[PDB]
């Protein structure tokens, strides 16, 4: 289906990163907060729903499931939460590679996204994740 | 051309809106921010330009040409900036629809972009602005 998503939390230099998996294409969407809330959440899933269909979100733990504004955003946007579902460690080696261009971990985190939704697999030929999500929503 | 954007600001509550608009769909993404500063603007545009096609950036004004973080993010990232160029109050009528359905302004911000971006003009028929935009990258 065209419209889910995999959530996931991972951290950096002690601040925490969401990442949204548009799960078909491989297109990442990424926020640093500066702790793991509630509110950051929702308010991170309700920008994402404004951009992308997003039908159902797949998380791998319980922390999403006792969030009361989560709930809400996923009822206000009409989002299924549903449990049980790498890509984390592509981040990272490019996040090495750009960190000392940016100040902000959040700006290498943003170049490191960049690159991995505009870049070929393998560098050459097909489409980037950007490409893939555009191509498989536009049917 | 399928990568021209608008970049304005707007002002609500003494509070800072970075509006984007994708000009042959509509599109709009958006967010809020503490002050008008040359990294906001900067760490936006690199969000935006890993999101969708960004070649050339329309403004009104002289305030981005002089940011130095603006710049290296244009060049990063590959963004014309360029100088010349309504939707800024069909969203203030839907903040104001939304606004005590959530406790934070951004919350209404984000709910306003969604409404803009799924609906259809005059609320049947065609295509949304979300719609659109991801029509026009798909060819
Ligand atoms: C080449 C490039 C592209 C985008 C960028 O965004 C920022 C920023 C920022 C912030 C916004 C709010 C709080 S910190 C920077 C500056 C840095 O991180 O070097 C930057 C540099
Ligand atoms: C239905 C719905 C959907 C998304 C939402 O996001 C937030 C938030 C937040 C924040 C993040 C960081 C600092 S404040 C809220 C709560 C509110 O504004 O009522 C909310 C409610």
């Amino acid at each position: 289906s065209p419209g889910i998503w995999q959530l996931d939390c991972t951290h950096l230099e002690g601040k925490v990163i969401l990442v949204a998996v548009h799960v078909a294409s491989g297109y990442i969407e990424a926020e640093v907060i500066p702790a793991e809330t509630g509110q950051e959440t929702a308010y991170f899933l309700l920008k994402l729903a404004g951009r992308w269909p997003v039908k159902t979100v797949h998380t791998d733990n319980g922390s999403n499931f006792t969030s009361t504004t989560v709930k809400a955003a996923c009822e206000w946007a009409g989002i299924k939460q549903e449990f049980g579902i790498a890509s984390n460690k592509e981040l990272k080696k490019i996040i090495g590679q750009v960190r000392d261009q940016a100040e902000h971990l959040k700006t290498a985190v943003q170049m490191a996204v960049f690159i991995h939704n505009k870049k070929r697999k393998g560098g050459i030929g097909g489409y980037s994740a950007g490409e893939r999500i555009v191509d498989i929503i536009a049917t």
